[PDB]
C-alpha cells in the first residue's frame, strides 16, 4: 500500500551522460553508442541567445572544438551535425554502458522521469508531465540543459526529452532526442508565454483510482454523469475534455475497484464543484494529475 | 527555477539489489561486497509472521536454503549470521558493483530515496523522511521488503533504511542496516499504531525558503515571533517544537534570502492559523514537511 510520485530507476540514464563544452558554454550530453546529443545552443554565448543564427554559428565550430567528457575520459569527437534544435557529436568510442533505447516524442498528458545532471554529472531524478501548453514543471538550474526525460519498459530506456529553455515563468521547455521542442517554444530568448495550464483530467481520475485502491475512499459519493454533463464542468475548471478513449484507457482501473468510469467523473465533478473542505487524498491537498492510467497500473501492481 | 521532490539518482544502488529466496519467501537484499542483507523474516511463512522466534527458524535454515540471485546469476552463500531483524548472508563473491558505502541510523525529520524493488529488480525511485513517529509513508506491495532508502554524498552511499513492515494504517516501517528498526515496531504480525505523524517543522521553514528563492512569496507578512510564541502554535497544530537548532540549520537559507528565520516563522504561524486560502506554494495545497534545509540547498545550488 501506499502511492508516491515515483521515477524510473535512473541508472541505465546515469551511464549516459556526458559533459559537453563549446567554448565556454558547459552542460549536458546523451551518449548513445557512438553518439553524444545535446542542445545546439551550447554553441552560443548568453549574447548570441537573445537572436542567435545557428547554422551561421556553427561553420566556426569545427570536431575539435566539442569537449566531451564521460567523467574523467575526454571523448574524441570524430563528427558534429544540427538535427532540429540538437547537435549530434560523433565520437570514436561506442558508449559501452548504452542500454537498448528508443527516441520517442511524447503527447501532453503523458509522464516520464528527468535526471537532473550538471556538467555530465546527476544531481537527482523526479517525475514530469508534459503539460497541454507543452511545457514541464521541472527542477533545472544554469548547467542542467541537455538533462533527459525518459521511461523505461523493462530494459528499454524510451527518451522524450532533452533539456533546453526555462520561461520566465518558471516553467521548462524542451525537444524530444530529434530536436524537435514540445510546442511552439524557440531556444532563443524572446517573449515566450506558456498557454493555459489545464489540468490532465485522465490522470486525476487514474489517481482517484489508485487512491481508492490504497484507502482513501471519502470522495465516493452516490452520484454519476455523462461524458457531456463532465465536459460543461470539465471546461468551467480548465480540465481537459474527457474523450471515450479516455474512459477505454481506465477501463483496467475501472474493472478492478468495480466503479465505474462515469461514476469517479462524477466524484471528481463533485470535488471540482466543491473542493476536498480541507481533507486530503494520498497525502495531497489538490487533485493530482501527473499519474498516467498506465503509471497507476504500474505501481499498484508492482511491475519491474 | 523550479522545486521539486527529487531523488538521489539509483544507479549506484540499482548495482547491489539481488533477489533473495528462503523456501517459498521472495524478497529483495542489498548485495555490498561479500555480504547480502536482506530482512531476518524472510525465513517466515505468513504463518510464522504471527510469533515466529528467529533463532529457532533459524537452526533449521542453511547456507544453501538461501537461494541469491543477482539478475541472472546465482550467488553462493558460504556463511549466515542474524543481527538484531536483518540477515547477513556472506556470498563467495564481491559485488563488483560495490558502491562507496556507510550504514548510517537517520534522526526522525531526515530524508532518503527508496528505491522499490520487487525480486531483486528495481521498479521505481521517490523521495522520503522519517516521520517524527518513526514510520515512512512509502510505496510497497507485498515482495518489496528488502527494497533499501539512501542518501548519496558525491560517490559514497549511506544506507538508512531496509522495509520490513507495513501497519494496517498503510504506513511503512523498517530497520537500519544493523537490523534495528526506527521507533518501538517488530517484524512480527500483531498490534502496532503509528504514533501521532507530527509535520517536520524545519523541513517546512526549508521549504517556505525553497519557495521564495523560486518565486512563490505571496505568504510573506509583515509580522515576526519568537521560539516561544511561534512553538505554542506549533503546539496547536501538531508540529515538531522548532529549537535554536533548527533555526542555526536554516541560517544559510536566512542568509541567501535574507528573511530572517523567526519573521519565516511568523509566515508559517499565519499559514497555520488562516490556511492557503485555496492558493499554492510550489504546486502544493499543503504545507510540505519532506524537504530538509540540506535537500533545499543541495537542489537550489545544483550540488552533484
Ligand atoms: C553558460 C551558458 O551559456 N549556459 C549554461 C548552460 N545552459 C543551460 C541551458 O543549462 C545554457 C546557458
Ligand atoms: C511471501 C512472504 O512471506 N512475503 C513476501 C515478501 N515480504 C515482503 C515484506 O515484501 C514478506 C512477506
Amino acid at each position: 500500500s501506499g502511492f508516491r510520485k515515483m521515477a524510473f530507476p535512473s541508472g541505465k540514464v546515469e551511464g549516459c551522460m556526458v559533459q559537453v563544452t563549446c567554448g565556454t558554454t558547459t552542460l549536458n550530453g546523451l551518449w548513445l553508442d557512438d553518439v553524444v546529443y545535446c542542445p545546439r545552443h551550447v554553441i552560443c554565448t548568453s549574447e548570441d541567445m537573445l537572436n542567435p543564427n545557428y547554422e551561421d554559428l556553427l561553420i566556426r565550430k569545427s570536431n575539435h572544438n566539442f569537449l566531451v567528457q564521460a567523467g574523467n575520459v575526454q571523448l574524441r569527437v570524430i563528427g558534429h551535425s544540427m538535427q532540429n534544435c540538437v547537435l549530434k557529436l560523433k565520437v570514436d568510442t561506442a558508449n559501452p554502458k548504452t542500454p537498448k533505447y528508443k527516441f520517442v516524442r511524447i503527447q501532453p498528458g503523458q509522464t516520464f522521469s528527468v535526471l537532473a545532471c550538471y556538467n555530465g554529472s546527476p544531481s537527482g531524478v523526479y517525475q514530469c508531465a508534459m503539460r497541454p501548453n507543452f511545457t514541464i514543471k521541472g527542477s533545472f538550474l544554469n548547467g542542467s540543459c541537455g538533462s533527459v526525460g525518459f521511461n523505461i519498459d523493462y530494459d528499454c530506456v524510451s527518451f522524450c526529452y532533452m533539456h533546453h529553455m526555462e520561461l520566465p515563468t518558471g516553467v521548462h521547455a524542451g525537444t524530444d532526442l530529434e530536436g524537435n521542442f514540445y510546442g511552439p517554444f524557440v531556444d532563443r530568448q524572446t517573449a515566450q508565454a506558456a498557454g493555459t495550464d489545464t489540468t490532465i483530467t485522465v490522470n486525476v481520475l487514474a489517481w482517484l483510482y489508485a487512491a481508492v485502491i490504497n484507502g482513501d475512499r471519502w470522495f465516493l459519493n452516490r452520484f454519476t454523469t455523462t461524458l457531456n454533463d463532465f465536459n460543461l464542468v470539465a471546461m468551467k475548471y480548465n480540465y481537459e475534455p474527457l474523450t471515450q478513449d479516455h474512459v477505454d484507457i481506465l477501463g483496467p482501473l475501472s474493472a478492478q475497484t468495480g466503479i465505474a468510469v462515469l461514476d469517479m467523473c462524477a466524484s471528481l465533478k463533485e470535488l471540482l464543484q466543491n473542493g476536498m473542505n480541507g481533507r486530503t487524498i494520498l497525502g495531497s491537498a489538490l487533485l493530482e494529475d501527473e499519474f498516467t492510467p498506465f503509471d497507476v497500473v504500474r505501481q499498484c501492481s508492482g511491475v519491474t
